[PDB]
């Protein structure tokens, strides 16, 4: 029995071990450097930030990953989605379940009108999952990011509520 | 021997488990996202806020739910009432007792002149419980709240103090 | 005419408007507020996104105030309030202000519904609201208290769907 | 041609001259020592205090006095009333009209159920004025205050809204 | 061996269980709602408030109740007295002992000139104890308070030092 | 005879008049509501924010508009560019020259690797101006913004430093 | 004449009075205090109820200062201090100020005793105090230090009972 | 082997037990009310106050009392001395030793020119102990303090440094 | 299996033992005085300072050293590198690995254009290790630092990113 | 002429100097700084002892700025920076300012070495520095970035020993 | 016709012009760099500092200099004395009279037991002036100060109150 | 194996027991009064004070004493030295070792030009050790200090780096 659960201070430990993994942050276009103190400080800082919602993906036993609906805009009604499953629990389908849960949350609870995301052009697995869920590649930002010593392009993908209610 | 009690900082745990349940908060038209840190922050924030009176409902042994009096207006002499009972204790009559005690408190302690509440038009159970306590439907708010991906209609039920002493 | 963002420099006018016993009765508001309290609340809710307070002005001077309050960004609803100075009454300012406010609420704030509370005895305001499409969705008996009497309130509202027709 | 207004910071000057007159403050049982700095500090400190409401009484041309509804209790619905007309405007009936308007404010706007006040027993003028407005003596506190070198007694007068509507 | 002992933070627990009892607060004209956090906040707030003195009545073993000399005025030399004995330890004479101790403290230590109190007109037991100690009913405030859904009158009683030194 | 300058507090007045024009802010997808107090607060809050750089565009005699390099990322080396020329100075080519100088600043001084921007799809004038400067459309975000009563689409245009040096 | 509540605007005068080597010697005080320090202490003790600082003024301008200090509300005693500008000396201002201060201390502050320290060599001040009923209750030898010498101090005092006779 | 020590935060406990005793504080003309929280607050408040030097008196095993040098004036070179010894250790000569050590500290460390103290005219024991140490009566303060419901007279005893070196 | 990690608050202990060693800090031209409290204060101070990237070097079991990237300039795209390895782990090749990982991080994560370092002209070991990694001597700073009572000369070694990709 | 302590009132000039694209290029600095940011940094580093910022002025008005920065009090070194307004170029102000700054650094701050970074292409500045005794101790290739190009930098320096000869 | 006065904020301007003259500050061994902002900050910071006393020396018409009694130790009763007469008022004897008045203040008002001062060994004028007032050299600190390019020596002169009363 | 080690908060305990010993502080001209709370407050206050450096002298086992390089001046390049060895560990030569270590630190690390100290004229042992290390009596401050009821003279001694490098 899996579930997405509001991120907690106590969970930051896991997230820390998740945010300092080069392999993971590279695909996320992030940096693999974030002291636990910095993570706790940002958690306290954005505690009441209504432009964010950070969920923890947990199965029947342990926490397996994290999802995040960030940059939530309540005028344009859109937000960015981003998932990170621990490499140890990869392949179990956690990513797809958590992605579906997050889309449902954004469309049926936050009353969003459009979800979007940034993915690496070479990361065909994530693009495959997204296109399976409904996201369409709306843009190719060439050399938009810089990771592993290379300027990487990125697909700006997105999914409209009108295309999900159908 | 059921009773109402003042919401304490230690009870937040229970309240947290209550505020992060999709099904429970759907009836309140509320969002089921709220970290324990956020709940504690809001508790310490409204500690002295006299416009609220949050209660814990507890039977002889455990805590079962939470009844709250909010938007307490001391000029117009009215306030909104909101009751929740943990689903695992449903059907045991705790909701009726909690609502009775809350009405008694609002009318005979806060010297309120009127009580009101918002209920989902489809929630026939809660509607019946409120009617049995004297509340009358004063208006139908169409598409007033957005939950489970749909704009739900809401009855604005209310009970005057004069209607209550009869 | 035009609606404008409420400015600190305007509070004076608002002050003169918020301490009038006749004007604030239609709002069910208490007609007491020092300029210092008004300035303190202005600074307090400067970044409060649940509020949008507008000044209504004509060719020359300021004539009134509008306010989109209790803006809920999940349910997509908000209360609207309008007050035109009595010295400018009957000139049609209230209707223009209400129209501009509805346009701002629906086409800029992306709202799904606009509601308001009006005194049951205030026939002129009820007619103005109905002419703009607002439909009474309830009657709150003895909801407010002003001039020593418990006044009932019509909860009027307008859906964005009923507005694009 | 005499109204009540909200007390403003700019008015404190006037009020200052009143709070330092021994003859005036004695009737209030107060101390005639209050620097303008202390007065401004108190004004700023009780700016948002809802248990108070200090009105300025002004005639057709100038400011003439101050009324005040203090200790406003929103549970028992009782407020104390105080009044001071500058000695130079005595005999023009300002006290009567200002007290009447303050009663009307306390009852018809603040929705209070009872107004009360303390009046020096030797001040028969104020007692007569209050009785004309419908106040009835409910007690005599003896040696309750100390001023002008002696423990002075005060009548606790009050008026119910029911007695006023008649 | 009984004694009144300066209220301590550690004692607040008891006081909390004492201040949330409807039966007790009703006669005290208070409200039976005060979270332990609110109580601790008010204790810290009024730690240096020289207008108060809150004693705990304790017998040879457990704490039995509380006394309070509040609204202490050092110009008029008067203060309000209020006692609350737990219903479990009622009838043991604790109230009379603590009342005598508090009067002695106010008159011989704080150098007060007059003690006073508010009691319910229907609470003949408290009035009996007070009149036994020396207090005389100086006023009847009609409908001064609101509790248990009714506007209750109250005796303003008081005792002068001149009537106690004799 | 047209230059860029650093945005100053004294200039906010001008900027204020721009941030409250619905017609101007619509193209930016912004809200035309920003009190001068809020604008000054934001200016002071982002004073030392290195992710921003707000330039004032002025001609030979007066101030005519504002350019801005925002979201300056010093890892991926990409910055968003925004421009507003007051409507009364339209048709004099100010937008072209100011945008050119801003490109030169972003590349030759901030050492940025790519500049990007969002432009309403219905605003063919801005698209033509940007294309003249070397920008190429990289994506079409559909129903990404909400203004003038509709979910409007925006082109994500951008320019690489390599394409610019040519 | 009149005593008045000390006001911030008066500190200038007080400053000119607190930096005079001759005046502050009768008080056993150091004649050094910047206007900034005086204003800071004014703001500090604004709400200090153990202090009551009065300005003494005649028909026209300010002439001196009085101070009821160390007010203990349990023992009902307080120290009194009086300083009249030398340019107004011999005009009888000190006696009026002392009288008004005693009246304020007994009939407004409900005090039981008023004490003061006076230099043993200051005969004029001792006579003024005795004329007002103050009786020497002790001699503090080498209590204070001024003008390079350890001066003794008479601790004079007056009971409210001895004042109502 | 008795000794004096600097008052520490941990000793406050003892001091608390000492400051809440009616009999002990009556000699000091002090009030026997002081919560431990208030004592700790005053300790942290005067931590750096150089006008005080509070000491703990301790014999070979336990703490027995407290001697204090207050109102230390560095211009006039004087200070008040106040000694207390727990009654259960009375008659054991601890007071004489503590007073000797305090005088030694005041004269030979703080370079004081004079020491003084207030004693109750009826307290013949303390008067004798002070006289045996060199203090002389310089004045009789009638009705200077109020304790046990009576205005007590006080001797102002003092000792000059010149009288002490003989 | 050696690795680099983000410096954490718990590691400061080790770092403290490292920063108070005369021999170790002499090579860095640093002073070997720094209380643990001071180190923790500096850590909490620069927690969000993006101009620094302090790393812990750890082998399969224990922590062995610390490599740091400081003075990170995002306009000129350069930063200083500073490596330390505990002497008890010297000669085990940890320094080479740490320097390689630090260069990789600086060039392939922070998108740096150049790395530089200050080394003692007499420290032939560190000079050789830096040369083997591609650094070249760009200048000799005579008497630039003062350690062990002598003004030492320092080589300013550096490595360009272009020289690194070959 | 004279060097003077930088004063808040001077920031205006400094502002006009710090937002010039041509001047700040010789410094490798970004030519962007609002007067508010400059005042905030002035207040921030008011007591920063690692900084000594001087105004260079002639008979009449201000003409430039000097700055002894990164002052290390253990190694006894510090960087020096000099900027003269272009409108006063060629008048010899830079040389006088540099001389006075070296004198201040060695004879007042007790420094052991004064270093600086200069653009390899800036021949005039290099000659001015060498005339004052500064000797190139290194060449930092592609150290700075300005006007779209990575510029190399000569790290010139002068020891106090080489200065007393 | 020359007196000492308390240093005022308005005087700082004058003092500023003094604290930036190399020739004047050299004798004090101070640095001639102090912005008016820093001077005002220090004045406000040491406003209540009792270890200082900065006097302004003024003649019959204008301000001419500054004296200062610093490092006032109230245990050892020693204070350092410093003086500066503006160079334009040299030769008029102001230094002598101001120093004399400062000595009188330190001894007869501050009850100090000894005054001390540091004077550059090359400044024979100041040494002569101090000797005329009764100061005697107690030591020669060699290379104790650094100014004008050299480690300068200073005489530590001082005067005892006993030597002064003679 | 002895060593000087940067003072730590945890060490304050020892230092406390060291700073309240009359025998020790007397020779140090200090006062034997410093609550542990005051010591901790001063430690936190001067944590970043670069004008100080407080070392703890510890042998192979326990902490034996403390050294302190205070009043460090980086313009004049001089500082005061002061050592305190516990009387229990006296005679073991700890003082000489720690003094040599501190002189080496001041001259070779802090790059000082001159160390100095104040010693009692009658304390021939400390003067002997100092003169053995190199310090020369540069001044005799007569009655500069006050301890044990007597005005004590003090040798101002000092040692130049030029006299130590030889």
């Amino acid at each position: 029995a899996m579930k997405l659960r509001a991120l907690e201070y106590s969970d930051l430990l896991f997230v820390h071990e998740l945010n300092n993994e080069y392999s993971i942050m590279s695909y996320w276009f992030e940096e693999p450097y974030e002291s636990l103190t910095e993570l706790q400080h940002l958690f306290d800082k954005h505690l009441l930030d209504e432009s964010e919602r950070r969920f923890i993906v947990e199965d029947e036993n342990q926490v397996v990953g994290i999802v995040e609906l960030v940059e939530i805009n309540y005028i344009h009604r859109n937000c960015e989605i981003q998932i990170i499953i621990k490499p140890e629990f990869s392949g179990k389908g956690y990513a797809k379940f958590a992605f579906e849960k997050a889309i449902i949350y954004a469309f049926n609870i936050l009353n969003m009108h459009k979800i979007y995301l940034y993915v690496d052009a070479d990361n065909k697995k994530a693009i495959h999952i997204y296109e399976s869920q409904g996201f369409k590649t709306e843009g190719l930002l060439k050399e938009q990011f810089y990771t592993k010593g290379k300027y990487k392009d990125a697909y700006f993908m997105s999914l409209l509520k009108s295309e999900y209610i159908l």
